[PDB]
């Protein structure tokens, strides 16, 4: 049954709009096989089209903004482009059709309409580009009846082991198509749609922009040679209208101009499945799709006082299908210094110059490839695999659709190598390598990254033992099967916590300090001088200088967390022998976040180091860090020192702004200083851990139940209300909130952790 469940989730999942880091394109969950992208600008001179076109995700003052107003990935979405400096709003809906051997078949609608600014005869060119690498595969254009172009349909014809044979459509459309009654229209005809048919090496075929622009430009190179010229131009439109070539290759690109509104469409018909597929078929789906998100959406984000309102009900379905609608298929080598260098050991003082001199050796090489199915936090500027981030994403996707869920993780963790490393940022093939800088492509072996992926587990795990809906729940639905799913799983999430202990090792022992255990101590490798980029929290202030005794209490709260899932899913598979060693391990680290991170002085957690002295120094700094053995619901309800937690996270002179916790406390001498990332603003993925351990305490006896009950109701509050308020006058959501005015700042489309909001919303954890 678990065999079966792997084929129909395979097959549902297979086909999607897996290219957010480009407007509308679609690829299957196979490396080598067929992708399609979108491509659209206004032409009002000879020039402007190469500064107009839209490909790769932006964000700019030309851009009001864009997003999913509905998705799912085994039934597909529909998603609104408002483009300010194109004149046009654009709609791509995308719907699934299951049927046949190979992942079904699929369409899509593209609708632009002009806004009211727009001039009315305004001319839009479209393209939609179709690729395919496979050393024996095949695609091909049927020819048009017409001489220079095509009056209707433009039919592919393709075949590949992966597909089999498939027909891809790219329909007439509807809308005014500008009409040229220039001489040069007796060779390239008056204006209709075109077809050209290429071939460049399988590896290039992404290179959409670039290849596009190299026709274009032997367009123009021919009407230069061909006495075309300024004393009689032809109009900018037919300049840059390609010369129909219709043919076999790997490369095809349909190129179509609207004067005015206009809407076409794109049918793909796996062979292997029924009659191939119609505009009433996308139509018809289109509306199911739309009624299912609808149906799902009020049973799974059932939103609770005061967000009953459908004006909170539309921003929670913005918020969940931007997150949701973020899934990527990504497939390529990864860039990885496999030296293991002895400098990147970072035993010695000044450990930093050492690993930079490591660095400076280059010896980093291509490796792979590696496929990564994953949410991501940004379309526009991080659209990749983000393991820490991944664990905050996973929780709303998990609450829709658990089945999904399991497959990114399982996605994620046959990354991981024979040491339990996977990279904490996942760069896979040219495509995704061209949207980041050489110098921070690199990944090593030595950087760990919070295993917030664990957390999804949990949640499953209490949900195993308290079609496409069918498949959505198949694995708590079918106890068989979600055992099996730990079962294989159990063994590299058991590796991973090996590798926090080897790799992320703290020093006891080597200097005087005292503990309950002298196992359970951890530091972050990578840290620099301003910098801990593998803790996720970059620039919160740490120990100065960096030093090989640092100890980092957020970092050991990450492996409670570790060992408390191991504990639960172990005793499901009934490892006896490995449940007794975790269990030694949770009370160990019990113990000695008291005995080396818990200042008495402060009232909260900290840091350690070792003085110019050798002696065991606690370094405060009020904030995230300093709550943590609580966000990750490591102390007992009634535990004294939690209560002096819930006094710090409540007042205001400290973390408690109107709009959520500051990273920061205002009291701190770091707050508001440098970058000031985690140094005051208010991190949705923090507020929410807080959000859910209030709530954790104020559904039991205890003697802080009702400060954490008030905490709960007024933190939920600000928290979603921020994120709303800004949602409605932006249209974005952003990575961080300012804690003075309550303004989204940094980057936007933060879909990303900012998307917990929904959850937040639903409550009831
Ligand atoms: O140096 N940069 O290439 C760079 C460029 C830009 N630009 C691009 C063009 O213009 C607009 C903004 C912005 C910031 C950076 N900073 C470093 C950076 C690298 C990768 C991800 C993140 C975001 N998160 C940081 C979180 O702290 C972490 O926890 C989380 O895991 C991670 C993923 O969400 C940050
Ligand atoms: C989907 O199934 C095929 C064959 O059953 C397999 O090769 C592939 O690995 C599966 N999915 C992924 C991305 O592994």
């Amino acid at each position: 049954l678990h065999s079966e469940i792997g084929r129909l989730n395979n097959q549902s999942l297979l086909w999607g709009p897996y290219r957010p880091n480009i407007y509308f394109g679609t690829r299957p969950r196979i490396g080598k096989s067929l992708m399609t992208g979108l491509m659209w600008g206004k032409i009002e001179s000879y020039t402007d089209f190469q500064h107009t076109v839209r490909y790769t995700c932006e964000q700019n003052e030309g851009m009001k903004g864009y997003g999913w107003d509905e998705y799912d990935p085994r039934r597909g979405g529909i998603q609104s482009i408002h483009d300010i400096q194109n004149g046009l709003d654009i709609t791509t809906s995308f719907v699934k059709i299951p049927g046949g051997a190979h992942g079904g078949s699929w369409a899509a609608r593209i609708k632009g309409t002009l806004n009211d600014d727009a001039p009315k005869d305004q001319k839009t060119i479209v393209v939609f580009y179709v690729s395919q690498e496979g050393e024996n595969s095949e695609l091909e254009a049927v020819p048009s009846e017409n001489e220079f172009g095509y009056e209707g349909d433009v039919i592919l014809k393709g075949r590949s082991e992966a597909l089999g044979n498939y027909k891809l459509v790219v329909t007439k459309g509807k809308g005014v198509i500008p009409q040229s009654d220039h001489d040069l229209s007796r060779l390239r005809g008056p204006g209709q749609t075109v077809v050209q048919s290429l071939t460049y090496p399988d590896e290039v075929l992404w290179q959409a922009k670039p290849i596009l622009f190299q026709q274009l430009k032997a367009g123009i190179d021919w009407l230069v040679e061909n006495k075309y010229d300024v004393a009689d131009p032809p109009p900018p439109w037919q300049v840059y209208l390609l010369a129909n070539k219709p043919g076999s290759g790997n490369v095809h690109i349909v190129q179509k101009v609207f004067e005015g509104d206009f809407e076409f469409d794109i049918l793909f018909s796996s062979e292997s499945a029924g009659k191939e597929v119609t505009s009433k078929d996308l139509e018809r789906e289109v509306k199911q799709a739309t009624e299912v998100f609808g149906e799902r959406f009020a049973r799974v984000f059932d939103l609770k006082a005061p967000f009953q309102g459908d004006n909170y009900k539309k921003f929670g379905k913005s918020m969940f299908s931007n997150l949701i609608g973020g899934i990527g298929y990504f497939y390529g080598h990864s860039l990885v210094d496999r030296s293991y260098a002895p400098e990147y050991d970072e035993e010695n003082e000044g450990f930093w110059e050492d690993a930079a001199e490591a660095r400076a050796r280059h010896q980093e090489a291509l490796e792979g490839p590696y496929e990564l199915f994953t949410s991501i936090p940004s379309r526009p500027f991080f659209p990749r695999g983000f393991l820490w981030d991944e664990g905050f994403h996973l929780l709303p996707i998990a609450d829709w659709d658990i089945d999904l869920a399991l497959e990114i993780i399982k996605s994620w963790y046959n990354l991981m190598d024979e040491d339990g490393w996977i990279a904490r940022e996942q760069i896979l093939g040219a495509e995704a390598r061209s949207k980041v800088p050489k110098e921070f492509q690199t990944q090593y072996p030595h950087y760990a990254n919070p295993p917030t992926l664990f957390l999804v587990l949990d949640n499953f795990v209490e949900r195993l033992r308290k079609l496409d809906e069918t498949l959505s729940t198949a694995s708590v639905d079918n106890p068989e099967v979600g055992l099996e799913y730990l079962r294989r799983l159990y063994p590299l999430l058991r590796r991973q916590f090996d590798w926090f202990r080897k790799t992320q090792a703290g020093d006891i022992k080597s200097y005087d300090r005292e503990a309950y255990s002298t196992k359970e101590a951890y530091r972050w490798r990578g840290r620099t001088v301003s910098h801990c980029l593998t803790s996720g929290l970059d620039d919160y202030p740490r120990p100065q200088p960096p030093h090989p005794g640092e100890l980092h209490v957020d970092l050991m709260s990450w492996v409670g967390v570790m060992v408390k899932s191991l504990i639960s899913i172990g005793s499901l598979l009934g490892a006896t022998e490995d449940v007794e060693f975790y269990t030694k391990v949770l009370d160990a680290i019990e113990h000695n976040l008291d005995d080396l991170h818990w200042s008495e002085k402060e009232g909260c957690y900290c840091d350690a180091t070792i003085d110019e002295f050798e002696e065991h120094k606690l370094v405060c700094h009020k904030g995230y860090i300093s709550l943590f053995p609580f966000l990750t619901g490591l102390l007992k309800p009634d535990s004294p020192k939690l209560g002096k937690l819930l006094a710090l996270i409540g007042d205001e002179s400290e973390l408690w702004s109107p709009y959520g916790l500051r990273s920061l406390s205002k009291k701190d001498e770091f707050y508001g200083t440098a970058e000031n990332y985690w140094r005051s603003p208010v991190w949705i993925n923090i507020n929410y851990l807080a959000i859910v351990q209030l709530y954790n305490i104020a559904t039991q006896d205890g003697p802080y139940k009702e400060t954490a009950r008030d905490l709960y109701t007024r933190l939920r509050k600000n928290i979603v209300e921020t994120v709303y308020r800004n949602w409605e006058e932006t249209g974005f959501a952003w990575e961080q909130y300012n804690p003075e005015t309550g303004k989204g700042q940094r980057t936007q489309h933060f879909t990303g952790w900012t998307s917990l909001v929904v959850k937040i919303m639903s409550g009831h954890h």
